[PDB]
């Protein structure tokens, strides 16, 4: 199954998006939840799965950690289950991703899905990034004040109960608080964005890792000076601009953000067949009708000509056969075209599936 | 005792510096060397101390790492013993330093003392750094190839026999090779220059550490594409320019340099004296006329209003008194005038004598 996203693109970009909170009514017509209560918990007790639990009794909160052996001595009120990237383990709730490619891929993060019991939510806080909350069965009141990891109380811009279907759009900055007022099960979304610092830091280890900006100050033309002790502004400007040119190397940090963002900020469910395929097997099973299907949560994207995954580079001639791995969650031969007729690309294909990125079936 | 070069300092760096190697004929006139084999040897003795020895028999090599227990085993011929930075260790080596500070004082490193019996020597090299080395007690025979850490042989261009005196300099990049004739000491006067890697790796810990660069990529005007999977060049130039406002930002950079060339590339002696001085008992031994000499080795830099010694940032608002820190090795009261009077600046004082970085007498 899969899902109609009711809203108009290029107003909602341009006057919400990165700019306003919005509520969106009936955004998912007839909205049908892609997984049960019961589902997520068995779910959060898997030791693999990052979840979280959060109470508050007595005016006090308390977050647990998982993954959870009992699921008792917990209330019937005043808790929720909270458990990231369900998008990496349940094939269903990674549909709800699909209507959103409206937004490119790379700034796109996975989905977190939370379970409340009246009462229940996180209390305000702020996020650094862009969410769309999507209501599924129950109700839930959100507030969302003006802007300005948790914060004290705000007047609230936007104070609405939602009904299933509904999405709550927030901008990064917006403080927002929200709970259950019948047992709820809530979808986020969830955007990425890097900041400079984790740019600097990640361009840097691969700089050091790969060898490179191995050129050394030289000063054929060393300056005068008063105090032997200064160094001069001229000097500080050399220095500076050795980096400048290393950054702006056309091929270096394209290189190195492709193998960056096309990193998932979570685990995923890597699990590489045995035994290996050969080529030949990756073309019988297309040529026969079978569907390659990519990893669920696993990112990949184009930059230029090069196209990444889960941090490898993939270079192939066949630029729209490479196209179809990056556009297609799942892909047929006819997706290929005659790519599968050169023996480099099967091998590259079943390198990819035998890491464990895409499967059969 | 001090040192005199007889040079013009001008044409020198008009001509050779970074440019040509070449040979300074009596550079120090009647030159007296600052320490025998004897005093050389024993101080590798000593762990603390990065030494080592060469030897050639039968056509192959035969590095060894100090410290040195014995020194026998050893043979009369083609062997070197070469000791890293003795000016940290030996007040009268690091006086061969101070005629050279008609070089930066930023871009000089240490000064490194071979010893070699007849023949010994390290074979032919390249060093990706400017030295000066000055010929002592005895005589070695020095080749120097055109540019192109082992080399292939290679044609000489400068091929002499240094006399006690003479000085031989050379640029970064150009292969060397010398061996002894008569027993022969050899005062290597080393200099320093960072490439783009070790800026770049080094300016990064500095934003990670100290929590900068901390804003995050937005785009609330973002831009349409018809593969949701592309990263657009836009996209790129925007990241990139987050890194070069970082970079470019008035205060980080300069501050992070500071305190990274201000730093030794060889281990100190330091010896932080007990107890502690009291602000008090400095000013007293200034006034009283003792001598406040800086620790050998130890880098002392200004860039702009802040001086910087060893990785510590040192601020105070009595300039002159400051840079006197960073001119003279050797400091009086009258060096310091009247800031002499302010206690925060005695306060300042003590603190970098109880680190061991000055001591009296
Ligand atoms: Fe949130
Ligand atoms: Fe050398």
């Amino acid at each position: 199954m899969e899902y109609q996203l009711t809203l108009n693109w290029p107003d909602f970009l341009e006057r919400h998006w990165q700019k306003r909170p919005v509520v969106l009514k009936r955004g998912f017509n007839n909205f049908i939840d892609p997984i049960s209560p019961d589902e997520l918990a068995g779910l959060a007790m898997e030791s693999e799965v990052d979840s979280r639990l959060v109470s508050h009794q007595d005016g006090k909160w308390q977050v647990s950690h998982g993954p959870f052996e009992s699921y008792d001595h917990l209330g019937e009120t005043n808790w929720s289950l909270l458990v990231q990237a369900v998008n990496h383990w349940h094939e269903p709730t990674a549909a709800l991703m699909r209507p959103f490619r409206e937004l490119p891929d790379w700034r796109i993060d996975d989905l977190m899905i939370s379970f409340s019991v009246p009462g229940g939510g996180v209390g305000p806080h702020l996020d650094q990034y862009d969410v769309f909350i999507i209501q599924g069965t129950g109700r839930r009141r959100w507030r969302v004040g003006a802007a300005l990891l948790q914060v004290d109380p705000f007047e609230a811009i936007i104070d609405e109960e939602l009904e299933p279907g509904d999405i709550l759009y927030i901008p990064p900055g917006f403080p927002h608080e929200g709970y259950a007022l019948e047992n709820a099960m809530n979808y986020s979304v969830g955007f990425r964005a890097p900041n400079t610092r984790e740019l600097i830091s990640g361009f840097a280890d691969y700089v050091l890792q790969r060898e490179l900006g191995g050129n050394y100050y030289s000063d054929p033309d060393v300056p005068p000076r008063a105090h032997p002790a200064d160094v001069l502004p001229q000097e500080m400007d050399k220095l500076r601009e050795m980096m400048l040119e290393l950054i702006n190397q056309p091929e270096h940090f394209k290189q190195w953000f492709g193998e960056f963002i096309s990193q998932s900020r979570h685990e995923l469910d890597i699990a590489p067949p045995e035994p290996p395929y050969q080529p030949d097997e990756i073309y019988d099973a297309l040529k026969q009708g079978e569907v390659l299907v990519r990893l669920g949560g696993l990112r990949v994207l184009r930059i230029g000509d090069d196209v990444y995954a889960n941090g490898e580079k993939i270079d192939s001639p066949h630029r729209p056969a490479l196209d179809a791995l990056a556009s297609n969650i799942a892909l047929t031969a006819e997706n290929f075209g005659d790519a599968l007729e050169d023996p480099s690309f099967l091998a590259m294909l079943a390198a990819l599936v035998n890491s464990g990125y895409w499967f059969f079936e």
